[PDB]
């Protein structure tokens, strides 16, 4: 049809070598079988750092999304058409970004950001063939909270890459992921980092629906454990480049899916959670 469904989710899968008891393996199975992640055309994943759990998750998503990229910054072989940027094979961790789709992926490129405040952070570019139409999806995860200066530099690298690619102006180019750029209380400030994000990427502002935050310690069990008193934030987006096909309609809906209860043990203490990640997923609907 004339609709494209793209979802982005920071799944919080830290390395089990550093955090052995964060339920990474179990959550890989829970997310893989979750209803919220079904029925999409493309899914962008962030923080799939743990090697075993990330591969398990990707394997669980294979049935519905058999076309998959490797995980950003974990390798630099022929699994990528090109490895761009400051890639280092000596980093202690990878970039944690991967893209999966139910449609054939014509091109897969990884790009490692030049600056940061040890993990090959950057973005993954994919050219996807959806029903005789090529769409372009870039998945990324920016510098977490000077950081603003770094994020702007990273966003500039993304825009520069898109421009250099010479992608047809009549094809859709989406940029999605955890931007770590907070929208809350910044929509009216034209000099805010939030406003600057769209200008740096030369992207449009999508219609917002669903929950009012993507990282919410007031409703998310994992975020509550880590930062119980931190105000909710809006950091995840999926937006379209204005230098290419401009969607007549593009929506970003924040979902609040709860997972079956899972338990972990740490320091002789048992902890139970009902969230898939500390971030909520964003479901984008783009009219083509
Ligand atoms: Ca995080
Ligand atoms: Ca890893």
């Amino acid at each position: 049809n004339d609709t494209l469904k793209v979802m982005t989710h920071n799944v919080y899968m830290l390395s089990t070598n550093l955090y052995p008891n964060w339920g990474q393996t179990e959550r890989a199975d829970l997310i893989g079988a979750a209803d919220y992640i079904k029925n999409q055309d493309v899914v962008i994943l962030n923080e799939v750092f743990d090697n075993s759990a990330s591969d398990r998750l990707l394997g669980n998503l294979k049935k519905e999304y058999p076309n998959q990229t490797a995980v950003l910054g974990r390798s630099s072989g022929s699994e990528w058409d090109k490895t761009l940027g400051n890639y280092s094979s000596s980093t202690p961790e990878d970039g944690g970004v991967a893209i999966v789709s139910k449609w054939p992926i014509a091109e897969k490129i990884q790009y490692v950001f030049a600056k940061g405040c040890l993990s090959n952070k950057g973005f993954v570019y994919t050219k996807i063939k959806k029903n005789d139409r090529f769409v372009h999806v870039i998945g990324t995860h920016l510098q977490a909270e000077s950081p603003a200066s770094v994020r702007t530099n990273q966003l500039k690298e993304i825009q520069d890459f898109i421009k250099n690619k010479n992608i047809p102006n009549n094809e859709y180019v989406l940029i999605g992921g955890d931007m770590n750029v907070n929208k809350i209380n910044a929509e009216n400030n034209n000099d805010s980092e939030y406003a600057s994000m769209f200008k740096t990427l030369n992207a449009s502002v999508p219609s917002y629906t669903g929950h009012t935050a993507t990282w919410d310690a007031t409703t998310n069990s994992i975020a509550k454990y880590n930062f119980p008193d931190s105000p909710a934030e809006y950091l995840d987006y999926i937006i379209a480049s204005k230098d290419h096909a401009n969607p007549s309609y593009i929506e970003n809906k924040v979902l609040q899916p709860k997972s079956p209860q899972w338990t972990v043990t740490s320091w002789f203490q048992k902890y139970t959670y009902n969230d898939y990640s500390d971030h909520y997923p964003v479901e984008a609907t783009i009219s083509m």
